[PDB]
DNA sequence: ATCAATATCCCGAGTACATGCACAGGATGTATATATCTGACACGTGCCTGGAGACTAGGGAGTAATCCCCTTGGCGGTTAAAACGCGGGGGACAGCGCGTACGTGCGTTTAAGCGGTGCTAGAGCTGTCTACGACCAATTGAGCGGCCTCGGCACCGG
């Protein structure tokens, strides 16, 4: 009745006390900024 | 130096809502054991508070003259009090509903720990240099003086 019954978490807050859904968008962009983007490389910034 | 007219207190009776006690229970006070650092105790230290001396003089203690504010007494005008009647709004009972407190679930946010390092503090002697003492020349103001003009009374004229 469902595609899968063995669905696994992708970094939720079941263990810790962080946000249950996912990281905040500001945090997502802050983490993505750490990538060694090239000088002419496109990004979300 | 008393008697009427009120007002108040005392006592008795019908009455009722709030005090005081028992019940079920639940959640906070208690007993036991562990970790640990805050504060008692000792030590030296050196800042500074307490004691006395002598000299200067600003300030206080004592006296005398006196004009002024304080206080008592007296009187006129009136603003409030006491009590009457008139009039309105405070006061005593039922129906809604929207606020306030629990209950439940979530995540953002401060505490804690550990290096890192400019950063506020203290004594250093630093040097300027405003600001406290002393002297001196500006205006402001009141207490006086000189002189002139006006007005009332005594003397002579008709």
């Amino acid at each position: 009745k469902d595609p899968n019954f063995v669905h696994s978490g992708h970094g939720g807050a079941v263990a810790g006390k962080k946000n249950r859904t996912w990281k905040n968008l500001k945090q997502i962009l802050a983490s993505e900024r750490a990538l060694p983007w090239q000088l002419n490389d496109p990004n979300y910034f």
